[PDB]
């Protein structure tokens, strides 16, 4: 059973979060609260590049988001069929992976900045990633982004997409088809589940996150 | 016959040149001037998200520098033999952009900071990362970080330990493993080539390319 760890929060592991979820398995999280936890972490030797996340699994310790949603993803049927699909999906999500991370950094802004910026993800999302999406769904009529099965990049989208919904609540509402395949998708089982209470799934992060993740790095 | 779009410089293309050249490669190169010119790149819808770089390569138009980089990796056995490897190999990688993107983003700092910068760079090399990899080759002998063969690995960690001693010449110093390794690669023809004249390797920035960049974006 994967072990997580991380702080008590979204941050960067919250993709793996969704994966983990969304592929049914269930893991298990060790938190970090202070720098003292983070040091001895390191000092063990268990973060490889002295960071975090970093999540053991099948006997590894692996690190960097990215490699590790791969991981996952490989061990799940997360990644296509093919060449062909593996490399759109990869695309996929690098792209929305560039979009989350205006979710990630936003709680760290300085205040008077966090609006102007929420503005921003709005725009970047209506004009350069919603409409990428819209159009291969609108393209090919599937539930799925590629290979008419669910893939590390429907995850990723999904997260994402919510994600902003929170901030921005109509984000979705000139797409159509995004909107049904998040419906849907959100109804797939494993994420309905995570989507209903007591799941691993983390909440937006607070003063107090915000505090703490000050505190340990 | 790949073609790269971007501007004419380092930025975060040359990764891509790097792995292209040292798979023996040959490619060519479609310059980004002006802003203009980003736009017709942009209107024709050849950027998935309308960015670069991009790269036109086997009738596809890959975007995302990571995404970019594992294709090559794929098509040319510079991905490990093995999910295992795969996975250091990725991991390693990661690691290792997180470090370049030092590089990537000094020429766009204020003068002031960018001093402070270097000496950060060769902290953080010296300290989180020169030392894994000094270990894995001290521990196996080989010439590669893995697999025994080059991998995607050893062609950014060679790009990027270069980079450093542009800046810090005896960033090495204390990593005699790192020194020869570097060396060997570095004499593998392909890379021997690359650094030598006439290649499509890059420069490090000057004014100008950091002006122009900032024209077009
Ligand atoms: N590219 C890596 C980077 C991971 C990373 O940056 N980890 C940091 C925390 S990022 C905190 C952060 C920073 C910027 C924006 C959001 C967030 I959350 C860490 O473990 N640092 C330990 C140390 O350096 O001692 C990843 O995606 O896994
Ligand atoms: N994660 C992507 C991002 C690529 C990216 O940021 N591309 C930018 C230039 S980065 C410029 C930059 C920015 C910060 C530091 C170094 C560098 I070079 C672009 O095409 N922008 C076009 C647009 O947005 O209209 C990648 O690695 O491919």
């Amino acid at each position: 059973r994967p072990k997580l760890h991380y702080p008590n929060g979204r941050g960067r592991m919250e993709s793996v979060r969704w994966v983990l979820a969304a592929a049914g398995v269930e893991f298990d999280e060790e938190f970090l609260e202070t720098k003292e936890q983070l040091y001895k972490l390191q000092d063990g030797n268990h973060l490889l590049f002295q960071q975090v996340p970093m999540v053991e699994i099948d006997g590894m310790k692996l690190v960097q988001t990215r490699s590790i949603l791969h991981y996952i993803a490989d061990k799940h049927n997360l990644f296509g069929k093919n060449l062909k699909e593996r490399t759109l999906i990869d695309m996929y999500v690098e792209g929305t992976l560039d979009l989350l991370e205006l979710l990630i950094m936003h709680p760290f802004l300085k205040p008077d900045d966090q609006q102007k910026e929420v503005v921003n993800m709005a725009q970047k999302a209506i004009i350069r990633y919603f409409p990428v999406f819209e159009k291969i769904l609108r393209g090919h009529g599937q539930s799925f982004l590629v290979g008419n099965q669910l893939s590390l990049a429907d995850v990723i989208l999904l997260q994402t997409i919510l994600a902003l919904e929170e901030k921005i609540p109509n984000i979705l509402s000139a797409f159509p088809f995004l909107q049904e395949y998040t419906v849907k998708l959100s109804n797939i089982p494993t994420i309905k589940r995570f989507l209903e209470p007591g799941s691993k799934k983390k909440p937006p992060p607070d003063e107090i996150y915000v505090r703490t993740v000050y505190n340990i790095f």
